């Protein structure tokens, strides 16, 4: 089954820099990662313009916001365009290496932290609240596979055999003890409300 | 040489709402461009990391903004991934039927034209102050090709056989009349310093 990695050098800087700064205004965490949701159904969508049967995995383009305060995990899921094994080893389809780069820069002169996404790595800003997260993904061209890390240097890559999707990614946040505020639906409901209400896919938050 | 397409109903009329809308706030057309300039070189630079020879092509990755107030126009051009005539076609690579709804939507309820690119539109923008615009754009797998519209409901496709360049993207902005302040290097030095500071390609504004 598993697979074990080493992130980037630089990479790991830049997780190591968000588990340690002093940094009170963590919500962003799930603009950014909605955010990529988002992008990942643009791609989906742009490819069936041309091809309406790539949409045979799922024909309908959503993003759901599921909380659950027992396993004390919030879980993103999305029917987007989905990443291949080779995309999420490639640090989830970014361009990280320098995106953090870039980042760094800005970050010493001037620029805070909701300031991630505009360099591309926005995804990381998940370990502003969580101790671990697993993502999950289907592409059409691929098996579904997990990607998992807890930070620390290294991340592992399963095939996996959970329950099957279709097409998208899942991201489960397995939350940090003091961070548990975000599985509370008035929170939740508020972050989307304040920074992502020009989403252009009906967004979900289930209730516990 | 030429094909003549009509534009999806829809993003005539957001051309058409662009063109007639009282707004005073026009320099964020370059934002839109350079920013989708930016997101054409990730791509190259993303493919690149696993095929190294894509990048046979030129391998530098960067944005040269190229002011002409002779011919009024102003060229961006970058060395991103480019277009297939398939991309052109089907509007620039972009979702614009379902994005003129989202941003159409949007602009009646509160939002006003700068947020243009959230709706991955942002293109358009250029028809704040172009009354034409050629975009020439050679991708990998395919010829250079030049599309243009000057509004009005069609646009063209021409294969170009005007100077080859590799890979990359180049927009031309034959600007209107009242809008040459675009020309002048204090102004455009401005607008990048402003709303395009945290773009991680070199920008090279070009002297006359
Ligand atoms: C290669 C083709 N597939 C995809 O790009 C894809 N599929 O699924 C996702 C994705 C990634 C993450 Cl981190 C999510 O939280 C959700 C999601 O759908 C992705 C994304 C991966 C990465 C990114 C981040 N960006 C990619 C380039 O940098 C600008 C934003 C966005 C979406
Ligand atoms: C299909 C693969 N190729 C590309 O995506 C590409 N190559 O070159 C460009 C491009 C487009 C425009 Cl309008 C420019 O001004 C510059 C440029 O490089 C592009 C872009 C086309 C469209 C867009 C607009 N978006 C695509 C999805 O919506 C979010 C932003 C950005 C870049």
């Amino acid at each position: 089954e598993v697979e074990t990695f080493a992130f980037q050098a630089e990479i790991a800087q830049l997780m190591s820099l968000i588990i340690n700064t002093f940094y009170s205004n963590k919500e962003i965490f799930l603009r950014e990662l909605i955010s990529n949701s988002s992008d990942a159904l643009d791609k989906i969508r742009y490819e069936s313009l041309t091809d309406p049967s790539k949409l045979d995995s799922g024909k309908e383009l959503h993003i759901n916001l599921i909380p659950n305060k027992q396993d004390r995990t919030l879980t993103i899921v999305d029917t987007g365009i989905g990443m291949t094994k080779a995309d999420l080893i490639n640090n989830l389809g970014t361009i990280a290496k320098s995106g953090t780069k870039a980042f760094m820069e800005a970050l010493q002169a001037g620029a805070d932290i909701s300031m991630i996404g505009q360099f591309g790595v926005g995804f990381y800003s998940a370990y502003l609240v969580a101790e671990k997260v697993t993502v999950i993904t289907k592409h059409n061209d691929d098996e579904q596979y997990a990607w998992e890390s807890s930070a620390g240097g290294s991340f592992t890559v399963r095939t996996d055999t959970g329950e099957p999707m279709g097409r998208g990614t899942k991201v489960i946040l397995h939350l940090k003890e003091d961070q548990t505020e975000y599985l509370e639906e008035r929170r939740i409901k508020e972050i989307v409300k304040k920074h992502s209400q020009f989403i252009g896919y009906p967004i979900t938050l289930f209730v516990e």
